[PDB]
């Protein structure tokens, strides 16, 4: 990667070059790749979502639809604005279920202002249906594509379907090497309003004049440099991720279920995932609405053992996301369940997916996993 | 400058984020440090861990940068701005008056140490203690500044440091939250990473943010801390050179006795005398206010710009900003006076005595 090279350039030419050179190049690279006409490099994907919600007009007490089977970072922005989240279970793609979504919009006494749709693990959600549903209901679509950069739906890049899209670049570890998020959107004015907010809402004056208040969300040039370096190898990395996914499927497909991506869609498989002792006939066990209360979810015996054994072999595997509708933080919020995300947590396993891995690495891991489940 | 060296190490493989926090603790003597994305984020978390809730009152410096007070808005708390004294910081009497007149007890005070200058800490610390007001020091521009040999930022329950100026887009980024209570600081740390419970899976009792600094920027922060003292000393030299060459027509207000301003940015006042201080005492319901720069200041800025030399007006007080329309502010007329007669001068540490002299020459020619 050109990370070091680019960072050296930042330091060396800082004294003479145009402002935010690499931030500008980072945004352009994302536009070229996604085909979005607007891009804003920010501190994180959470910050991108926060600005999207705000420029979309979300206010305290407004209703915002969201995926239950996701990472809290995708929905916390709803709390920042003191809006109310309504969670929806997922389907066979790991994303928001069409049926449950329609049911929720219908039974909502107050019409939701927007929907934050997560493309979990890089998988595309059923976009044609969801896009239409949001259009027919005057709901702003905000795509949480934090882990879906490189994923496509019918030759269209995830993130370009809604009014706003958000990409992330450095995984979910508590501390990472780099950081940053990119907010993209259809409306130039709205994206530029967000740009305005990302730098403390300064009016164009000789001194500091403020008609509104903003934030400190603008990405730095050093991280923008890393972003350009990462975008340069994105495609190659996505192909490698899918190679890794296909190898796992090849070595474990007998005992684990690897749910297919939508036809005419290309999941970036940013993280390989699989389900043990699973059958599609287990999906949609129920269809009920609830008021959230905390609940633990018991891991399938083979999964907890799998995680433990591979751990003693120095291989890191993890359970899938724990649905928001089971989290204490969202106690009292409305949620629609079909039982799918809890089943996925129960039988799911998240596998090592670093692109530096060779087929042998993926093979040794697969052998250890097979040895553990039998 | 170890930036590249450290960054290179980062790539060859949060080591540096931890080191960055340690370096701040070693420098400031604080027992707790938390590396974040920005100073604004640091202030945000300080206010939250402090217990500030919607509609609570938070006292704050009027003569400051909005980044310092936006956090109050984030929590939907109500700001009460206070004018400054001769240090550029919150005036002691206006602070007491504001406290005496508050409908209810303010939860906290965000005290800015403007341009690195120390505020009257013995008095303010006492005032906050006696009134049970959480003191949060906005030392964004004051890292390296001291009050009676004690580092600014370590007097309040919470302190905040920034590292890369306010250019709309900077090379690096970062902020540091320090504090006296380990538990409060660790709660902030908990919040800075999406409020994750320490479990294999993701469990949440509360919601948090993505405010944690990256390892790359942490490495840069370490490099910056290692040369901070050398920088401060140079900033102070530069300040003295300006006073030496411009002292005749510009006033360079002294730092508090026994204190040490890091003079991160050299500022001066034209045609000014201590006698015009505290000229307009009153409190208002904030309304946007346009303040015309002193003729010579606006001209000075224009002339230097023609010479490719950047200078800027001083901060425009919050009590004159439209965004805070309606909010209360206790004034004495100082921050507005400083705005009309003030100038922020080039303060790069790479500047030699000759460079400052030449810049001073152009200035003297501008004001003739």
């Amino acid at each position: 990667g050109n990370e070091l090279k680019y960072i050296e350039e930042v330091f060396k030419s800082n004294y003479i070059a145009p402002l935010g050179e690499f931030v500008n190049r980072f945004e352009q690279s994302v536009k070229d790749y996604s085909k979005s006409e607007n891009a804003l490099a920010l501190n994180s994907a959470t910050a991108a979502l926060h600005l999207a919600l705000r420029v979309a007009g979300v206010k305290q007490d407004d209703i915002v639809l969201a995926s239950s089977f996701t990472f809290i970072a995708s929905v916390a922005p709803i709390c920042y604005l003191k809006a109310k989240p309504v969670f929806i279970d997922c389907d066979e793609t790991y994303n928001i279920d069409v049926d449950l979504l329609k049911l929720a919009i219908k039974e909502c006494e107050k019409k939701p202002k927007a929907l934050i749709l997560t493309h979990l693990y890089g998988n595309a959600a059923k976009m044609d249906e969801i896009v239409e549903i949001c259009k027919e209901n005057d709901i702003v679509l905000i795509e949480d594509a934090a882990e879906a950069l490189g994923s496509f739906y019918k030759n269209k890049a995830l993130g370009t379907f809604g009014e706003f899209g958000v990409y992330s670049y450095n995984g979910n570890k508590i501390i990472t090497t780099s950081g940053g998020g990119m907010l993209i959107g259809k409306n130039k004015e709205k994206i530029e309003k967000a740009r305005f907010y990302s730098t403390q809402a300064r009016e164009n004056c000789l001194h500091y004049e403020h008609l509104d208040y903003g934030y400190n969300y603008r990405l730095s040039n050093v991280l923008g440099a890393i972003g350009v370096a990462q975008m340069e190898v994105l495609e190659q990395r996505v192909l490698k991720k899918r190679e890794i996914y296909e190898w796992y499927k090849e070595f474990l497909g007998e005992y684990f279920s690897f749910l297919d991506e939508l036809e005419n869609s290309r999941s970036n498989r940013w993280l390989s995932t699989a389900l043990i002792n699973f059958d599609k006939n287990e999906l949609n066990a129920c269809q009920k609405d609830i008021n959230i209360s905390q609940k633990n979810i018991t891991l399938h015996p083979k999964i907890s053992k799998l995680i433990e054994d591979l751990k003693n072999k120095q291989i890191e595997t993890r359970p899938l996301w724990k649905a928001m509708h089971t989290q204490e933080v969202f106690k009292g919020a409305k949620a629609y369940l079909n039982g799918n995300s809890e089943l996925f947590f129960q039988k799911g396993i998240c596998l090592p997916s670093g692109t530096a891995m060779s087929k042998d690495d993926v093979y040794e891991i697969s052998k250890l996993i097979l040895k553990s489940i039998k």
